[PDB]
């Protein structure tokens, strides 16, 4: 490394990638205002706050969870012009507070 | 893979391993005001800043470059009761601005 990298360190710094706790939160935050799927919710947290990141392993053990636990449900949907059924989410039901505080927990996370 | 693993995460959250860029802003700050060595330098930091750890692996990665470029030096001090010296680092030269500079880097980084 050369001091060109250093100092291009401390004003660009490589984005926090999100811990298996920080995305079964954060998607929860997101399902409980809309419907989504998979690589939908990894660029969806980047563009939105780029200060972060959501690999693929860590995205589905958290899917996972958020499933055996019934809070979140998927189903199929269509999309004109592949036949290729995407898998969505969304919330399990209407009122649940059990992740209403999980999601609101991110929002703490994302504070300052 | 349970909920109470999503309510410790937040709790104890793992803390932060600096990387070369870190570490060496870091080490400089350090080495400004005393001499030292290094299983201080990560025994210093550690202590003082439970959400920082700098792996062994980092920290010679920082001491090299330093070296490699001649902002820091190193010399051999007996260690009482250890008949195995120990290798101590110091500001290469006097007065140096390259080193200040990189301090502050780090001094500011606590905040962000």
């Amino acid at each position: 490394m050369d001091f060109e990298d250093i100092y291009r360190f401390f004003q660009d710094p490589p984005p926090h990638y999100l811990s298996k706790e920080l995305a079964v939160c954060y998607v929860l935050a997101v399902l409980r205002h809309e419907d989504s799927y998979g690589t939908e919710l990894i660029q969806h947290l980047e563009t939105h706050w780029p200060n972060y990141r959501l690999s693929d392993t860590v995205l589905y053990t958290a899917l996972k969870f958020l499933e055996d636990e019934q809070i979140i449900s998927g189903y199929w949907k269509k999309v004109e012009g592949r036949g290729r059924p995407r898998r969505m989410y969304q919330l399990a039901q209407a009122n649940d507070d059990r992740s209403r505080d999980l999601a609101q927990l991110w929002e703490r996370y994302l504070s300052s």
